């Protein structure tokens, strides 16, 4: 479980497993969301399914881990909650 | 032979009347109001004052008295409606259409700053569409640099015709007075929102059933876009008429009914006032393409 | 082909000279005059800026310098005159009438903000006749939104052909800039007691006889009277000239010599300006039957 | 139809950017500059804005964001100049002749007040060459009446055609908010210090070697002089190129290249500017008597 | 002497009595005010014989107290001071 | 050696003596300036020599006395340093 804290400041709180999804598409598992931390500020929730990140996909951290090595001011995540796709930002 | 205001503001300046609230501890505050139809007296002022008033008076340019029981409010827009009791030879203003505004225009101020009376004072329109101000639920701002102070509330933004074309709401002050920076509500949203509490007695919202955030530059440039300003979508809410056009998540818009688009908040409250149950089109944006949809608004 | 005011005020300036004061702790004051008559060098002032001066120096905007001694000055209309010790190569500036001067028309000021030099800025005249500031004993202000700061005491007020129309007194200033707000005693009152001070040497000031109230609309619904503005009559003394012109108790002061009115401090800045001796009409309401009455101002 | 501000700013507007500043405790700036040169990407902004930057973000009125290095900065003239790197689809504005200045004319301001984006306001030219007020080395500023306020540092000042003829510094604040009263730099000063900048990345001052003060009218008069504005000559370096002319002290400067000037602070503003070697024409007077004489100029 | 405080607050500081007017008419003589109090700072002093209050003629206690009911904004109550008229204003 | 404190407040802290110049001409010989005095403020050093009070032309500690008597708003004086000449300006 790898902390979103040493990846960037504003995911401070989150805990990360990589999961998979319904179909089996590769992809990063939300564990637990510390409430009030500035990852709950953008909406971070249980049992999240991470599929992506930005325009670039990924299958695990080390992609975007160098990924967001290039530090972009605004990080898009890709996320099925549910059957509903929905995104997640960061500021 | 000179130029001057004095002809125009000769037929403009009784239209504008001031506003002595009182309330509750006792409260007494003052602002301004606007006179939109004469024959049944029904002025327009801001909600911000109205909001703790019991009894509420209004003074007209030569003195005359009355009496104002309250029609409605609209907490998210802070606009309010009056009604002068027995009303007697009074006289109306007449609204223009601001969406053909642009920056630069003149424009004067009249309301009652500090309680001296009516004062008429010069400016310019800074800037549209501001928002972002935390001052309100909905930002449409009209920016202008005409000294506004305080007891300016319910004002009037004239241009050199005499028509409104704003409602000053809100200052910027550093030290309690005007540094030449003042927001407006612009007069289309005024004159719908007064149609809509003078038939209805109330106000019906629509919406759209999208949750999304403003558009930023760094997004776009990550993803190879063309336009920096827009909105955001982050999430489609099922049932909504956004569902039943057909929008995904992660579009950009960029456009609405052709006029183009500056901020999130703008289109929040253009969306905001459009009544509910009528098709508007939308300019899309996906994976570098744009698209068009017609959607029917939904009811809040 | 491009506008400016420049070939209005390249001829105007030098007119305006500033003001030195050092006195008694020692403390040294700034302040503006103008120049009203070239051959003698008689320069206009305000009463505050001079009320504790020991020694006095102008400046014209060259650079050159001279002295001054008081003339004369009335406490209770804060204006004074100064004579130029050996005027040589002196202008002077118009005057024109304060009283067509209508809200709406553009003005400039002249003077040295915080003592920093001769500046001009532009502005509009807010309203005429606001009074009741408790700033003085008497009060006929015109309210101006061109930028008044401090030292600009004393300065000028001009309009666009370049002839004065007033002189800045004071400033409404929350917190000790100016917010648009600035009030310059007339022309025509400040010109009429120039000539006075400088012919006889001190003020004459007229009195109708008269103790009273202003009018408010609430007495108006009272009596069942259509005017809300005027004055109203409350005591008599005896021996007057009003009360041998035949004016009693409960009378309404409603015009004075055809013109109306606005509130009752009008009335005693336009009387006590007025030397003794002059026959004025005025036109009077008696329990609603309007009639006219000639009365013959005694001296203080 | 309507006399409006308007089309003039619509070609003018997206010239002029916004400047953001980070770095070092962590500290956040913001600020204005204006394109010079649209081929390369020549911005002009103040030093004091970046003097302890990090890093300079730019961004245009559209959103588009970019990035910029600091070719060089004069500390004395506050001027710095920066390079926005990947240009594309860049706007320039125009300079014109400050020299052709005079009080009147009008002049709009645009800037970045208080973080809320590209707001325009209007005003005029108060006055010219004011300085003395403990900013810079060199103050040669042109005064305005336009409101500005925090954060329109290296703004603009654009005449009625959109030729940018100042540039905002400083501002007069005794509440923490704009007064009335805005210096700014004047364009030759900033246009013949920029090709400077962008030519060889360095300043060259040129110095004449003279040691004086500042001219009163006491001096002039103890002495029985016509004239008062100008500068007092107490030393004159050995082996500067004033004591190759003859120029000795007990000497009084009148007038530079045949044009009268102000103070003896505008004069070394110029001479500073003025590159090094070139030949200058003195305005000369001496005892009473005037002269002519013809120096050159030195390496600081 | 009636209470005046209960009948209106601008009124509160003054002792009323129901005398008459030295004509022979019916009116309210005065008999103290308080200095320092509102009817102090309305001009009332001793010996003021009130003969009429805004149009209506008064007589009587009762009728004041029935025009006073109505809560006028501003009271103008016309005397006799000596011999010369005058108007007292209230609030 | 006479004191510059009672000519006027302005030289304060500094000592004025009658001495002559290279060429024989009658001036004032400046003894001491205190560091931080007004006068030293102004620019006046040791060995700075009176030649001129700023027309007048004078020889002894009285004639630049009753020049000054007038008390002139601002004060100049024309003083020789080696073969140079300057000027020292004070109010």
């Amino acid at each position: 479980s790898a902390s979103a804290e040493m990846i960037t400041p504003a995911l401070e709180g989150a805990t990360l497993s990589d999961g998979q999804l319904k179909d089996g598409g590769k992809g990063i598992k939300i564990d637990e969301v510390v409430k009030g931390s500035p990852a709950a500020q953008a909406g971070l929730q249980k049992d999240d399914v991470i599929i992506g990140v930005n325009r670039d996909r990924v299958n695990s951290i080390a992609e975007m881990r160098k990924v967001l090595a290039a530090k972009p001011a605004i990080i898009a995540l890709q996320i099925v909650r549910g059957n509903e796709s929905i995104y997640l930002l960061m500021r």
